Parts: structure tokens; sequence; C-alpha cells
């Protein structure tokens, strides 16, 4: 199912993540497309700025979520 | 080596500190020194937010050096 992770300036990483999802799991489907390692991808979901071994159930992510990725 | 960790908001914490010192080894004095826990504290140098595990040798924060401290 579809997230569209927005990194910062408009580069919109659209995902498809499992029903089973998890968040460096997530950040490693981003490690593949736009190329960026752990620690430099803070992730930010309603009321949260995420970590990196949660679910994404925990953070209340589900199909077609607006997540913003801060790069550093 | 000493170091002027000030505030925005009016506090100088002046610091002894090492060429091994890094951030979080910092910021943990600063625990010590002025109560504040670690994530809480985010220190600037000149303009500059920065990373964690990098030492006040890799940065160049010498004897004198003036950071600034903030909470978010």
């Amino acid at each position: 199912m579809q997230i569209f992770v927005k990194t910062l300036t408009g580069k919109t990483i659209t995902l498809e993540v499992e029903p089973s999802d998890t968040i460096e799991n997530v950040k490693a489907k981003i490690q593949d497309k736009e190329g960026i390692p752990p620690d430099q991808q803070r992730l930010i979901f309603a009321g949260k700025q995420l970590e990196d071994g949660r679910t994404l159930s925990d953070y209340n992510i589900q199909k077609e979520s607006t997540l913003h990725l801060v790069l550093r």
C-alpha cells in the first residue's frame, strides 16, 4: 500500500509499504530509491518526530499517508 | 580547555572540555552543571547545529570558543 514521504523542498518518495511494515524497514525502502542512510533520515508523522525501530501501526501510518522527511 | 556554552537567553555555561568530547558528552556535562537532559539540548557553533558523535576536535571547537545552546 502506498505512502507519500515528502522530503522538505518537494521530493516526494512514493513507497509501497507492507501490512507488516516497520520504520527502519521503511528507512531501508528510502535507502533504496533516494540513497539516504538511517541517521540522515529523520521522519515526521502525526504529532510525532519518528525514531528507527518501531512499526507503521505504532505511529498510525496507513495507506495513502503523507509522511515528511527531514534530512540530517 | 575552556569553552563558553551560552544560551541565547542570557546564560553562559563556562566549561572545561576535552579534545575527546563528543556533543552528548558536553550535553552530559551541561546535565551535571545546569540540570538539562541530553536530546532536549541543541548545540549551535556559529550558525550550524551540530551532529551527535562528532568531537569538539572535529568541529575545531578549541579554547575560548563560544557555543550557543538552544532547547528543542
